[PDB]
Protein backbone atom coordinates (compact mmCIF):
# COMPACT_ATOMS: atom_id res chain seq x y z
CA UNK A 1 0.00 0.00 0.00
CA UNK A 2 1.79 3.39 -1.53
CA UNK A 3 1.38 6.37 0.30
CA UNK A 4 2.34 10.01 -1.04
CA UNK A 5 1.45 12.49 1.12
CA UNK A 6 0.78 13.00 4.61
CA UNK A 7 3.33 10.20 5.78
CA UNK A 8 2.96 8.57 9.43
CA UNK A 9 6.54 8.62 10.44
CA UNK A 10 5.44 6.59 13.08
CA UNK A 11 5.58 3.96 10.54
CA UNK A 12 9.23 4.58 8.67
CA UNK A 13 11.29 3.81 11.92
CA UNK A 14 13.48 0.65 12.45
CA UNK A 15 15.43 -1.25 9.78
CA UNK A 16 16.19 -0.49 6.19
CA UNK A 17 18.45 -1.47 3.76
CA UNK A 18 19.89 0.97 0.76
CA UNK A 19 19.18 -0.28 -2.85
CA UNK A 20 19.46 2.42 -4.53
CA UNK A 21 21.33 5.64 -5.07
CA UNK A 22 21.07 8.47 -7.58
CA UNK A 23 22.68 12.11 -7.49
CA UNK A 24 23.25 14.71 -10.45
CA UNK A 25 26.70 14.94 -9.77
CA UNK A 26 27.93 11.19 -9.86
CA UNK A 27 30.91 11.48 -8.04
CA UNK A 28 29.27 11.80 -4.85
CA UNK A 29 27.66 8.02 -4.46
CA UNK A 30 30.21 6.27 -6.44
CA UNK A 31 32.70 4.67 -4.25
CA UNK A 32 34.58 7.27 -1.76
CA UNK A 33 32.30 9.76 -2.46
CA UNK A 34 30.56 11.60 0.38
CA UNK A 35 27.34 10.74 -0.01
CA UNK A 36 27.95 6.48 -0.43
CA UNK A 37 26.94 5.66 2.63
CA UNK A 38 24.66 2.75 3.70
CA UNK A 39 21.44 3.23 5.91
CA UNK A 40 21.28 0.70 9.15
CA UNK A 41 18.29 2.11 10.68
CA UNK A 42 16.34 5.21 10.96
CA UNK A 43 15.20 5.98 14.86
CA UNK A 44 12.14 8.88 14.97
CA UNK A 45 12.12 10.66 18.69
CA UNK A 46 9.39 12.62 20.48
CA UNK A 47 10.21 16.21 19.03
CA UNK A 48 9.94 14.72 15.77
CA UNK A 49 13.54 14.60 14.83
CA UNK A 50 15.39 11.28 12.93
CA UNK A 51 18.63 9.75 13.67
CA UNK A 52 19.78 7.74 10.62
CA UNK A 53 22.17 5.40 11.67
CA UNK A 54 24.66 4.71 8.88
CA UNK A 55 27.72 2.78 7.95
CA UNK A 56 30.48 4.43 5.39
CA UNK A 57 34.06 3.43 4.17
CA UNK A 58 36.83 4.08 6.18
CA UNK A 59 40.41 2.83 5.25
CA UNK A 60 38.22 -0.01 3.94
CA UNK A 61 36.31 -0.86 6.93
CA UNK A 62 32.71 -0.42 7.24
CA UNK A 63 31.86 2.23 10.43
CA UNK A 64 29.35 3.47 11.54
CA UNK A 65 28.23 6.63 11.58
CA UNK A 66 25.13 9.03 13.02
CA UNK A 67 23.35 11.66 10.99
CA UNK A 68 20.68 13.72 13.29
CA UNK A 69 17.71 15.28 11.39
CA UNK A 70 15.63 17.93 12.16
CA UNK A 71 11.91 19.03 11.17
CA UNK A 72 12.25 22.58 9.47
CA UNK A 73 9.39 24.66 9.89
CA UNK A 74 8.17 23.74 6.12
CA UNK A 75 5.64 20.62 6.32
CA UNK A 76 7.52 16.67 5.54
CA UNK A 77 10.53 18.44 5.26
CA UNK A 78 13.99 17.08 7.15
CA UNK A 79 17.54 19.03 7.30
CA UNK A 80 20.50 17.26 8.27
CA UNK A 81 24.29 17.98 8.02
CA UNK A 82 27.16 16.48 5.91
CA UNK A 83 28.69 17.53 3.79
CA UNK A 84 27.64 20.46 3.59
CA UNK A 85 23.27 21.15 4.55
CA UNK A 86 20.74 19.19 3.48
CA UNK A 87 17.01 19.21 3.18
CA UNK A 88 15.01 16.17 2.51
CA UNK A 89 11.48 14.65 2.21
CA UNK A 90 9.94 11.44 1.43
CA UNK A 91 8.51 11.06 -1.64
CA UNK A 92 7.08 8.01 -1.41
CA UNK A 93 6.59 4.70 0.97
CA UNK A 94 4.93 1.59 1.80
CA UNK A 95 6.08 1.24 4.96
CA UNK A 96 6.63 -2.44 5.34
CA UNK A 97 8.60 -2.60 2.02
CA UNK A 98 10.05 0.57 0.80
CA UNK A 99 10.92 4.19 0.70
CA UNK A 100 12.13 6.77 -1.19
CA UNK A 101 13.89 10.26 -0.18
CA UNK A 102 14.72 12.98 -2.00
CA UNK A 103 17.77 15.33 -1.30
CA UNK A 104 19.05 18.71 -1.65
CA UNK A 105 22.32 19.64 -0.89
CA UNK A 106 23.47 23.21 -0.65
CA UNK A 107 27.25 24.30 -0.52
CA UNK A 108 29.35 26.91 -1.54
CA UNK A 109 30.77 25.16 -4.73
CA UNK A 110 27.55 23.79 -6.36
CA UNK A 111 24.21 22.63 -5.51
CA UNK A 112 23.21 18.29 -6.18
CA UNK A 113 20.53 16.40 -5.16
CA UNK A 114 20.39 12.72 -4.27
CA UNK A 115 17.52 10.37 -4.31
CA UNK A 116 17.49 6.87 -2.46
CA UNK A 117 15.39 4.02 -1.75
CA UNK A 118 15.58 1.74 1.24
CA UNK A 119 13.88 -1.38 1.26
CA UNK A 120 12.90 -3.02 4.73
CA UNK A 121 14.48 -6.33 2.98
CA UNK A 122 18.08 -6.54 1.08
CA UNK A 123 16.55 -6.09 -2.52
CA UNK A 124 12.90 -4.87 -3.53
CA UNK A 125 10.49 -5.48 -6.85
CA UNK A 126 12.07 -4.39 -9.94
CA UNK A 127 8.73 -2.51 -10.67
CA UNK A 128 9.39 0.00 -7.85
CA UNK A 129 13.29 0.21 -8.89
CA UNK A 130 11.49 1.35 -12.04
CA UNK A 131 9.39 3.83 -10.84
CA UNK A 132 12.06 4.98 -8.42
CA UNK A 133 14.20 5.60 -11.83
CA UNK A 134 10.98 7.57 -13.48
CA UNK A 135 10.75 10.16 -10.77
CA UNK A 136 14.70 10.21 -10.87
CA UNK A 137 14.37 10.89 -14.77
CA UNK A 138 11.38 13.68 -13.85
CA UNK A 139 14.21 15.52 -11.60
CA UNK A 140 16.73 15.87 -14.24
CA UNK A 141 19.04 12.68 -12.94
CA UNK A 142 20.02 10.46 -15.36
CA UNK A 143 19.83 6.95 -15.80
CA UNK A 144 23.22 6.30 -15.41
CA UNK A 145 23.68 8.49 -12.57
CA UNK A 146 21.25 5.89 -10.83
CA UNK A 147 23.36 3.07 -9.30
CA UNK A 148 22.29 -0.82 -7.44
CA UNK A 149 23.69 -1.60 -4.32
CA UNK A 150 22.63 -5.30 -4.17
CA UNK A 151 25.57 -6.94 -5.97
CA UNK A 152 28.36 -4.43 -4.58
CA UNK A 153 29.83 -3.79 -0.82
CA UNK A 154 27.23 -2.13 1.33
CA UNK A 155 28.50 -2.94 4.27
CA UNK A 156 25.93 -5.63 5.11
CA UNK A 157 28.71 -7.48 6.83
CA UNK A 158 28.51 -5.15 9.60
CA UNK A 159 25.69 -4.42 10.28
Amino acid sequence: DVVKGNFDISKISGDWYSILLASDIKEKIEENGSMRVFVKDIEVLSNSSLIFTMHTKVNGKCTKISLICNKTEKDGEYDVVHDGYNLFRIIETAYEDYIIFHLNNVNQEQEFQLMELYGRKPDVSPKVKEKFVRYCQGMEIPKENILDLTQVDRCLQAR
